[PDB]
């Protein structure tokens, strides 16, 4: 999994029918030190993360494991909103 | 998923027979700021995307989840044509 | 698999229900020369790895193979704490040291 | 999928028995401008591609989807020999040239 | 698949029980002339590769296709020891 910051949304009307009703969040990757990286991922979000929240996300077939997604062509998923990250027994991030 | 721009087409006549009927789009990767990247992906397209359109695409076994591709050796798929990308409540891209 | 060093933990209370009970470790990538890299991975850990320990971790659907995780949306898993790494029949890493 | 150029073959006699019969091609990655990259992949070839031909290839479990490969430990597969690549409706690559 | 040079072994005693009995080889990624690349992989080896030998290895769920590993959390596997790499119909590596 990687840590991402919610930066926005992607909307698509003409799409594979299996993807109807799925919310797409634009996530900015965060590095080991809590700072933005230029990389991004667009991920399905069934949890409900808002702008600027940190999330844990997974890539690959992991994205199909959430209820309803077993046969969706989805390769990235938000699995949780992050409350805390600690590094070397000190807080890096606290929501 | 990542964002790509449709830049062209790949044609193959001598190929695995399980790949017959798949249209191959050449996608140019788009970065966090809506800027073209030197990276590309060739993806199966069952949505019907044309030149210069922005698309959301998935990689890996996600590509086999679309009806008719369950046992094709495909590892990238166009899942939707993008209408809008919003960042921090402002438009980055609008079709 | 890759080698990672345990640098910390990630906690999430609002998450996919399948993920309840899973401990998340922040891993720093270690290279083939035993040096840390500016890359990280957050992995599920059911083996009890502690801070500063080196671990072997797997990515992708490998993460779902451990009993309990078959239908979890996890893509990285700690599979063991490393005791030794040898290169060219010589010690590179020894936990006991 | 990515585009690769066929550079040669890899031969292995001592190998997992499930891999018997599989031809291994060394592929050099091609970039967005049709130029060779330092990166490579070794792919199973059931299509029959020759030296310097451009191919499309897939990675991951995609490689297991062709007849005979369902339970093979293969993670890269040649899926087609490329005849043409177009960009902006104009040729970038034509096999005939 | 890619080409690795066997450089060492990794030993782990505190581990997932499914993984007991698996030999872990430290592989240095190399190109076809044997030049080191800045990547490595720790791979399951059921073939029996020794130090400095060249091997073909696979990543991902491919590693679970070997008998005995169907339900192991393994994501890299040695599939064979390399005898020759021919380029432009000329031998570049010979064992």
């Amino acid at each position: 999994m990687q840590i991402g910051r919610v930066r926005g949304t992607v909307v698509s009307s003409q799409k594979e029918p299996s993807m109807v009703g799925v919310k797409f969040l634009l996530l900015q990757l965060i590095d080991e030190a809590g700072q933005p990286l230029p990389q991004y991922e667009v991920a399905a979000d069934g949890v409900g993360a808002g702008l600027d929240e940190w999330v844990l996300f997974s890539r690959g077939s992991a994205a199909r494991q959430v209820a309803g997604s077993e046969k969706r062509p989805v390769d990235a998923v938000v699995i949780g909103i992050i409350d805390t990250v600690s590094v070397d027994n000190r807080p890096l991030y606290s929501k």
